[PDB]
């Protein structure tokens, strides 16, 4: 435990349960990258590749390295019939020009292979620039350092665990990736490039609290997702790198999280996964990332789901999220819907058809009520329940409770200790009949920590001088909480 | 925990998932090749929410289709042709109700049942007329509160 | 192992786990009566199978209608096979259980063989697996063993 140290943890910890994990929220920590990099111990300014291919008559053949001497080798006529043909073959030219290339430079290292020659550069040497000539174009000695232009031009072998990247053509539009070579199946897949950062730290992102069988509890974290695409231009790091995140919601088949301005989304049908498969294919189960901004300066803070819809709520803007058609990361939309004020100590609930905010003022509270208007279609109001009653209730509110099935509102708040203010409602055909506020009390010297409600049933938690007491109340009628009593005493 | 029918398509309920068969044929779960995709395949979704829901009844209403739980209720559509990429499930009330006794239904309206502390409720769900789509939920019990 | 064509003046090495590797070399055009016959897939493949039958006496090899087959004794699993050729690899390719396209299948194999297909890098699509039968020389498509 060191994630949930704090000194406030009544406005730092969130709790949140979606799928089947309870998310551990703390809105100080900041997060950080990783420290392990890609492939170890890969130089790509080291090692080059000749092609070989085929053969004809009369031709010559000449190779420079780093714009240095050139080598000579001329091939044979036809004239003779027992040793022309054999002259010809592949293998026999590369082991003439490595023969040749040996006395040449000797400070290099050649070898031979199935179809290519390999020149190793020695200890603190870069290999820039290799000339060669032919007879024909191109057809039959070509060389290669580590691009080509497009997949027919890839050479035919190559030793195990080389890697080559492909620009692509120049009339089409498309991205760069990466390519590596398998010996056992003669075979090309995508890779990552050398040199880059892949992960996070794990330490400095949300827990999960998991139950056991026997009935103990652990604390413990999560396996995310790493890297298996081009570079950083063409895959960049995801926003909430150096910041702080707020909420954690889900809608579409999608995880989300929440920070500063914008909105991140995973990809579908995979809840621990933040970047995209491939970088040469799009395809329509990629991550989205947006952002949205206002002249009043706002921060995202709570995510309500109502009516079909999904709203953001700011401190003085609320905003309203769509899409036109199938939702991919070109089809969102965000939009502005009203314009009230609100606090941000306590979470809005929501009963029926309607939802519960509250608002602080001079040196009292009020509690506003969020409907939609019936005859007008999508039109959002908000009114105040708190209208004849303005000096009430005091200041710091930070809990709010109700229960549908007996219509009724609980509120705690940090000036008395020892009342819990109680709202009444009842609706019929879209018309109010009935208003009351009232409160209950308690001993003097009393503190009421929790309040909270399941079907027809109040849980209360009192600190009292000698400590801590756990009591229940029902809503029974024509009947008696013990068996054997003459009525129910109260 | 139940079966149903829409769409030429056999389906089951479990847990928060929603799965549905094959298009025309009824006892196939497997799509036919990986090689192309078709667009006549199994669908499979899910569905959460923060007051924790398991998807108990589907009932079908009002040109519409509706999956109910013990705190909220969803309503299912769709963007088009109703494929494995253009499926969309919402959030539409948040009522309260019991697992006890299976809606009825006659005429325009749904009658079901909600417990309480030592009696039972009944209640009726209709549609508001004027405004569309705009689910509501009306108590008959209300002068007989203890019955 | 594939057998196609031949020429002149060239020279053929296979080796099998990075074991000894053997060599045959192809006659020149100098005569005319008997070069032509001995370019023939057939008599290649002959010769291979007699050179490599003293180099490895535990394995078993066989010879069909354009390929060889090499079975393994008890115990033992194949991992590479190398070869060499005087032309871009036109002439003797081998093939264990993974081919990059559809083009670079087999002229023919003994029936029940089982082949995988990656397929382009470029190009976004699944992995399948492909059968072949004997009696009509097609494929089809069919499961991974061992599921």
């Amino acid at each position: 435990v060191e994630y949930v140290t704090s000194s406030n943890p009544r406005d730092d910890i969130r709790v949140v349960t979606v799928a089947d994990y309870t998310f551990v929220v703390n809105r100080k920590v900041v997060v950080k990258g990783g420290s392990e990099k890609s492939h170890p111990g890969y130089n790509r300014k080291a090692r080059a590749l000749i092609n070989l291919r085929g053969g004809q008559y009369g031709r010559t053949l000449k190779v420079g390295i780093n714009g240095g001497v050139k080598v000579s080798h001329k091939l044979p006529a036809g004239n003779d019939a027992e040793n022309d043909p054999p002259k010809v073959d592949a293998q026999a030219i590369g082991a003439a020009m490595r023969d040749l290339l040996v006395q040449a430079y000797p400070d290099f290292t050649f070898d031979l292979g199935s179809g290519f020659l390999l020149i190793t550069a020695p200890s603190g040497t870069d290999i820039n620039s290799v000339e060669t000539e032919d007879g024909y174009a191109n057809q039959l000695i070509s060389p290669v350092l580590d691009t080509v232009q497009t997949i027919s031009k890839l050479p035919l072998a190559a030793p195990n665990g080389y890697i080559i990247k492909i620009q692509g053509e120049t009339n089409s539009s498309a991205d760069e990736y990466y390519v590596m070579y398998d010996s056992n199946t003669k075979t090309w897949k995508e890779t990552v490039e050398p040199g880059v950062i892949t992960g996070f730290d794990v330490t400095t992102m949300p827990h999960a609290l998991i139950r056991q069988s026997d009935g103990s509890f652990e604390f413990k974290t999560l396996d995310w997702s790493k890297r298996g695409s081009g570079n950083d231009d063409t895959n960049p790091m995801p926003s909430f790198v150096d910041a702080t995140i707020n909420d954690v919601f889900f809608y579409r088949n999608r995880l989300g999280f929440l920070s500063g301005e914008n909105v991140i989304m995973s990809r579908s049908a995979s809840y621990f996964a933040f970047f995209p498969k491939s970088v040469a294919t799009l395809s329509d189960a990629d991550p989205i990332d947006v952002a949205v901004s206002h002249p009043r300066i706002s921060i995202l803070k709570y995510a309500v789901p109502f009516s079909e819809q999904l709203l953001l709520w700011s401190d003085e803007v609320q905003f309203v999220m769509t899409s036109s058609g199938v939702l991919t990361s070109k089809s969102i939309q965000l939009d502005v819907g009203s314009e009230f004020a609100l606090g941000d100590t306590a979470r809005p609930f929501a009963v029926g058809r309607s939802v519960f905010f509250s608002a602080p003022r001079g040196s009292f509270t009020s509690i506003k009520r969020y409907f939609a208007v019936a005859d007008v279609s999508d039109v959002k109001d908000a009114d105040d329940t708190t209208g004849h009653v303005l000096s009430y209730i005091p200041n710091g509110v930070f809990d709010i409770q109700g229960t549908g099935t007996e219509n009724y509102i609980c509120v705690n708040s940090t000036g008395a200790y020892n009342r819990i203010y109680i709202y009444k409602f009842l609706f019929k055909d879209g018309v109010q009949l009935q208003a009351s506020w009232s409160h209950w009390e308690f001993p003097k010297d009393d503190k009421i920590l929790a309040s909270a409600s399941i079907g027809s049933t109040m849980f209360i938690v009192r600190q009292h001088q000698g400590g801590v007491d756990i009591e229940h109340l029902k809503f029974i009628k024509e009947a008696t909480d013990f068996p054997s009593e003459p009525y129910r005493l109260h």
